[PDB]
């Protein structure tokens, strides 16, 4: 009905419907003029005549390591890279922020209500035809269908690039403080109003449940002593809302800023760790400023640890899961000369490409011990049980799953996957080609270019008969993944920018901000600048344990 | 105690204790180094060696009328000039956001807490030994002797640019959209968490409040017909929460955006013109788009008339207050090639300084009526009875109060003007100098220098004594205003970066934004673009009477 149903705008136009049964294309700074904004103008040939292919800088990016050693010791070298690799596809993220799941078009209520997760493709409009607008059946493929064929785990498959455990829950850890879904609202909506690093999974969402967290002496946060080891305190003790199933002891009540990580030892760990830093920081900052009081302690530590953060992201997080040999540096500095919005909103579709459950083993193995999901899930005993120190050389140590490649996903997260593909539905999701064309990436021809197989292919084939109606989310955890990598093309083109464009966007990394008396001083800010996973750790772990995110 | 109490620091520096009783300042991209940051680098110098005085510049601007009038038809030049303008304050103001009234240095809490005003400069700290500092007295002298000896009013002295009632209620309106005190949290909180120019003021702050002012049909906001005229609706049949008080008519609560608009006739005058230019829009965007539902009309012209706001304080009010040959203009386009953040934090400075209350005349006069304020206050029959032809008239007529200058600010108001004082005080304000600074501008050496005269001066002096203990809001309306000027250099270079920052810094005039389909195609664009004070009035005033923000 909405004459706009089938995107007939290419290049990021914008369609408008003009009557009934007509549009217009605005082709504004696309590059493009005519109907749909498809006729490049001189500049725009030139551009697209020279511009390399994702998979071809990715080969790049990945092979001559003798050569990347050389530029990776050349500071003007590297930065001039890594400048590049910022700025490269700045203009893919829209920030200000567009659309919302309510909004095809622009409003004031999309941009100014921070409880929705932001578009960075507008949705099919209610009226539409067909759930991807025209094509397609009228209904979309059963989803429980979609998941058994091509989602669910026969065989564990390894990941190629060797990411372990410790990866796998830093990064369920780093990104439930900025993915938190408001399900009494819906699934296109989010209680992380921060949109970003501002690691409320530590802190609080709130002042009141901060307050709560926090001991009010030396900025430090509260904290119990079990068996000689520091450990979150408890909800008892704290009376902060925590997520518990019924049975659990109050002493394992543990209360750390994000409400649900108590749902795994793991996430548990990572709480550990930073609230052990944190209070590591104050005691720095403290020795420091004797002068200071309780309120700046907190403060700028939790700056601190902001900083220490998207340093790791990038440095070790990204770095290991780049597979680059090029060394990628987190530098503000790189962006003072250049055109760069310092703020950020969570995109929905950035939500979606990070459901990446394909990474959990089938079992968790800690010491001599392998626990089901039914063990570990909910069962902080195991932590007090083992401690710290062996659950890092446990993790470190074990490998994690292939995410994109197909059928990887753990049978006891079935429904989880099965939500991923319903939710997008709900939230009106366009295809998988039409993101793909969003973020300047060819569209697939056939399900066996996506996959790069015949059996997935063929199922996929059978159940959405069309390649431009297959669905974002499942196509990522069936493409063909890189050479020897964990993700394919899409994963990484549609997740890198919304990526460093979080890390980025935060106000520490602005001029104002990115100085040495933000942080307490040049000590403070070296504790941003020298931080890693490995210091992270030995700083904060018993014996100071060698880490890393590949096995 | 604090060893930054007396704010060593210089050129944007920033201090910071390292012990009880030693400092360090971070000289970081100052352009300054040394122990305070007051030994420039080369470049610094010959920048300083260059750049013109502000007075230099208004010089420049309001003089050499035959030449700007060549420069304002070549658009090259023009937009060359424009852009100059909007990129030659943008450092002066903190994007993202700093200080605020709880914190003297950068927090988490600052940054995300939107319910602060943000802070050009940081409160001086609790534990210093005055108020100011280390400098001056234990205490301030007695607000009430600073605005009885050199702010209140003696006889009415007019705007010699010949402002008038019109742009004195425009000035109301439009500001009381983003200076909202939350009076329940303190004076240093805000209600506008949009913090700009989002037209809350005329849809509701909240969705539950819009929805209440909504017709939900044709994307309309609910009105009522009186005489012939449309009028906003009533508290009685929106349930909209307006302040009114308890022997106000029922049929006289009018239920607008903003609950304080009832408090005078003259917001409930633009309230009503922007509310008929809502349903304007609403009325040719339905003509352009029948295929439209209500929701998407009603999005799209607020979108319009955000735009329409913008241009008409750019290129009316701002021109205006101005004084410039120069034809300022509107054109996001302008920032497309510069590095500029689309975000704005409102500043509890630039509510201070905005507090124009001198503007106001010692009665209203309607037709051949003259109210009192006692007959004016929260008296929307008057609106009902003359109409807005009728107040558009009169008040395009009426000139009002220059600003600067010293003893304008009428009695009747005279608590309001000691509150701004006292409340000052209470957020912990710096010194008129220290914010003179802060906004590159030379310190004042003595109390002449900064009135240009001697009486209210040597009063000044024998109240604070030290020149460098001067407060900011009495000294900006007190100030030796320029030429036959409405107000003096603080309030000009300290204000006219935050106001141009909260224009431009709004998301309609980023790139993905600033386009004819944001706003439902070119009909709607050219709306924002040929808008003007005088068509707003002529296409929502019965008989288009004439209108502009200067005296005839
Ligand atoms: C593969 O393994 C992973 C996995 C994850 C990774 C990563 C890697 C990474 C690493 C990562 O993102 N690396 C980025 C690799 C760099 C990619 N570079 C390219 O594709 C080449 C593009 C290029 O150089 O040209 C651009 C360009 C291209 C354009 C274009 C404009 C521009 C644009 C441009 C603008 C111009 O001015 C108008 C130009 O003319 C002057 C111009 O030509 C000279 C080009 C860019 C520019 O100014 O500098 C580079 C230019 O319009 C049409 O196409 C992250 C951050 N990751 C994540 O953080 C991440 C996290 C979670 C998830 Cl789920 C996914 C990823
Ligand atoms: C007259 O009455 C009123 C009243 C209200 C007004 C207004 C007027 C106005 C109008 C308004 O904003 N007027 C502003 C006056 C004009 C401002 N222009 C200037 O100050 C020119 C400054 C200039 O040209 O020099 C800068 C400059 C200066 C520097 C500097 C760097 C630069 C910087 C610079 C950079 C350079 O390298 C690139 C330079 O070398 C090439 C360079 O020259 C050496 C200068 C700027 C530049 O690149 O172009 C202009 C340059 O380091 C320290 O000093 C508004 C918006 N108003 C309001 O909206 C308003 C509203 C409410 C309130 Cl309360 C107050 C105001
Ligand atoms: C270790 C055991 C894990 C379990 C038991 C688990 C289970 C779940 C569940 C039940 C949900 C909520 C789904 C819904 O409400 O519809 C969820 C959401 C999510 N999961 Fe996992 N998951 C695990 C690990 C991971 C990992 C390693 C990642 C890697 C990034 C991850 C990424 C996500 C994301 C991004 C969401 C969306 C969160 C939100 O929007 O609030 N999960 N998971
Ligand atoms: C026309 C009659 C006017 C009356 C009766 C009036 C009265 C008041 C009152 C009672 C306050 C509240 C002070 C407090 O709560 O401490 C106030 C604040 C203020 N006034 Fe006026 N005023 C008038 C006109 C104006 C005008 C013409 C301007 C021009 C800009 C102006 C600018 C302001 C500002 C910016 C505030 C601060 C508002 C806030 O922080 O919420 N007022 N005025
Ligand atoms: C952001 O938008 C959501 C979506 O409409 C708003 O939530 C609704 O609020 C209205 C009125 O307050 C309720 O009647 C609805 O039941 C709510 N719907 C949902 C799905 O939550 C929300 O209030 C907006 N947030 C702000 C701050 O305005
Ligand atoms: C923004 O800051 C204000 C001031 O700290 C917060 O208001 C306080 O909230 C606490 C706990 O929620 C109350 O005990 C105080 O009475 C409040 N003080 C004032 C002056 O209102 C406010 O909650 C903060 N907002 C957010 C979103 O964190
Ligand atoms: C672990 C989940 C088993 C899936 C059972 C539902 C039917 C799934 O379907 C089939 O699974 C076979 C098993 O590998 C594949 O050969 C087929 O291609 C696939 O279609
Ligand atoms: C795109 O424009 C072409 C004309 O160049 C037209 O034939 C076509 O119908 C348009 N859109 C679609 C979706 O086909
Ligand atoms: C919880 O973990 C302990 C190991 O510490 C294990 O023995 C126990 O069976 C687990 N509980 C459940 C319900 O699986
Ligand atoms: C600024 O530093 C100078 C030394 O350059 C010192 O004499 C002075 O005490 C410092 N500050 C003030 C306010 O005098
Ligand atoms: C309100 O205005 C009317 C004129 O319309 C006037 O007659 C009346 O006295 C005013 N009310 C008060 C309380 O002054």
């Amino acid at each position: 009905a909405n004459p706009c149903c089938s995107n007939p705008c290419q290049n990021r136009g914008e369609c408008m419907s003009t009557g009934f049964d007509q549009y217009k294309c605005d082709c504004t700074r696309t590059g493009f003029y005519g109907e749909n904004c498809t006729t490049p103008e001189f500049l725009t040939r030139i551009k697209l005549l020279l511009k390399p292919t994702p998979n071809t800088v990715h080969y790049i990016l990945t092979h001559f390591k003798g050569v990347w050693n050389i530029v990776n010791n050349i500071p003007f070298l590297r930065s001039l890279i890594m400048k590049y690799v910022l700025t490269s596809r700045s203009y893919l993220i829209d920030s200000p922020p567009t659309y919302n799941v309510h909004y095809g078009y622009k409003s004031w209520e999309a941009f100014s209500n921070l409880s929705y997760y932001t578009r960075a493709l507008p949705p099919v409009a209610d009226d539409c035809p067909t759930p991807m607008g025209v094509k397609g059946n009228k209904e979309l493929p059963d989803s429980k269908e979609v998941l058994e064929k091509v989602l669910l785990r026969r065989e564990f498959i390894p990941d190629p690039q060797g990411s372990n455990m410790m990866f796998a829950f830093f990064a369920q850890h780093f990104t439930h403080q900025f993915f938190k879904t408001d399900h009494k609202r819906g699934p296109g909506f989010t209680r992380g109003l921060g949109h970003g690093v501002d690691l409320n999974h530590i802190y609080g969402e709130t002042l009141d449940r901060q307050h709560k967290l926090r001991l009010f002496k030396d900025g430090k946060l509260k904290y119990q002593v079990i068996g000689g080891e520091v450990y979150p305190p408890t909800v008892k003790d704290t009376q902060v809302e925590m997520i518990y199933p019924p049975h659990i002891p109050e002493n394992l009540q543990f209360a750390v800023g994000q409400e649900v990580f108590g749902l795994v030892p793991g996430l548990m760990m990572y709480a550990t760790i930073w609230l052990r830093e944190h209070n590591r920081v104050c005691d720095i900052l403290k020795q420091e400023h004797p002068e200071w009081g309780d309120e700046q302690l907190f403060q700028t530590s939790r700056l601190i640890l902001i900083g220490e953060t998207i340093k790791i992201v990038i440095e070790d997080y990204v770095q290991h899961l780049s597979g680059y040999h090029f060394k990628l540096k987190f530098d503000p500095e790189l962006l003072f000369n250049q055109q760069f919005q310092y703020q950020n909103r969570i995109a929905s579709e950035f939500n979606t490409l990070y459901h990446w459950h394909p990474l959990l083993p089938d079992t968790f193995n800690i010491e001599d011990q392998e626990y089901s999901f039914k063990q570990f899930l909910y069962n902080n005993s195991i932590l007090l049980e083992h401690g710290l120190t062996q659950f890092v050389e446990s993790f470190t140590r074990q490998i994690a799953g292939r995410v994109a490649g197909g059928r990887n996903v753990p049978i006891a997260v079935q429904a989880v996957a099965k939500a991923s593909i319903d939710q997008s539905r709900e939230m009106k999701y366009q295809s998988l080609n039409e993101y793909r064309k969003r973020f300047s990436l060819k569209p697939y021809t056939s399900f066996e270019e996506l996959t790069g197989e015949k059996e997935m292919a063929a199922e996929l084939k059978a159940l959405y008969s069309d390649i431009d109606v297959m669905e974002l989310y499942p196509a990522l955890l069936v493409e063909k993944p890189r050479p020897d990598a964990i993700f394919g093309e899409t994963m990484v083109e549609l997740g890198a920018p919304f990526s460093l464009k979080g890390l980025m966007g935060n106000p520490i990394c602005s001029p104002q901000y990115w100085k040495p008396s933000t942080f307490g001083g040049e000590v403070g800010f070296k504790i941003i600048n020298t931080a890693s996973i490995q210091s992270l750790i030995c700083n904060n772990v018993k014996g100071c344990p060698f880490t890393s995110f590949n096995v």
